[PDB]
């Protein structure tokens, strides 16, 4: 991984000694957001977390049941510390609905492709900011291999550049600072803007209004993570679809 300091530091050494896991054909998620552009369809990735580094009790199988009819998508936070998840709930949500499932963790080595993978994931997210770009590269080769096109999180003009050098074809537009914490949208169109055309593009939010989401999507932008908000309040997921 590359040099890190603070919580991102302390939850990759995490990843790097996460066990491995022995274990319905995949679901392309960036297919199914195509084909949900193509019926002018508002394409929402709907987030499962109980924590964020957010405290909220919500039981998996009927949020993601709720989600199921409505979402494009659902991705499921497998990571133990921060986010209190864990691979079970990636299973027991994989099992129940028919949709497509994106694994969020810290992806630092190869087995926890084949855990997203044997657990029944469509496809995981691999971030720029947490990796070298050779193991980024190789990591997204690797999960190709499986059928899974990951989504590549990005933050800034150098994680786009690495991103497309190394062959992405679907991003996560994130506004969140990793590190910090804080969001800041500020150069978020500008980096919309940079997409080429044949990127299938993610915002990733602090998305809490339609209006926004509306904006957005006149900007090219193809679905849209949504965590937080939903987490909070299910209900809402009617007026932002």
């Amino acid at each position: 991984p590359r040099y890190l300091k603070g919580w991102l530091e302390d939850v990759v050494q995490l990843s790097l000694r996460r066990p491995s896991l022995h274990a319905r054909p995949i679901i392309s998620l960036r297919e199914r957001i195509l084909e949900f552009n193509k019926r002018n369809n508002t394409a929402i990735i709907a987030v499962y977390k109980r924590k964020s580094p957010l405290n909220v009790e919500r039981d998996p199988i009927e949020y993601a049941k709720f989600m199921e009819r409505g979402v494009v998508g659902l991705a499921i936070l497998t990571e133990e510390k921060y986010f209190n998840g864990s691979y079970e709930d990636l299973r027991k949500i994989a099992s129940s609905v028919s949709i497509p499932i994106l694994m969020w963790d810290i992806i630092v080595k190869e087995s926890q492709i084949d855990d997203a993978y044997n657990l029944g994931a469509d496809t995981v997210g691999l971030i720029v900011k947490i990796l070298t770009e050779r193991e980024l590269k190789s990591l997204l080769e690797y999960a190709r291999s499986y059928g899974m096109e990951p989504a590549i999180v990005i933050n800034d003009e150098n994680d786009l550049d690495i991103a497309l050098r190394i062959g992405a074809r679907f991003i996560i537009i994130s506004s969140h600072d990793l590190e910090t914490l804080e969001i800041n949208k500020e150069n978020q169109r500008k980096l919309i803007s940079m997409v080429p055309s044949d990127v299938v593009k993610v915002v990733a939010s602090g998305i809490s209004e339609r209006n926004e989401i509306e904006e957005l999507r006149k900007l090219g932008v193809n679905a849209f993570e949504i965590g937080s908000s939903l987490m909070r309040n299910p209900e809402k997921i009617k007026e932002f679809i």
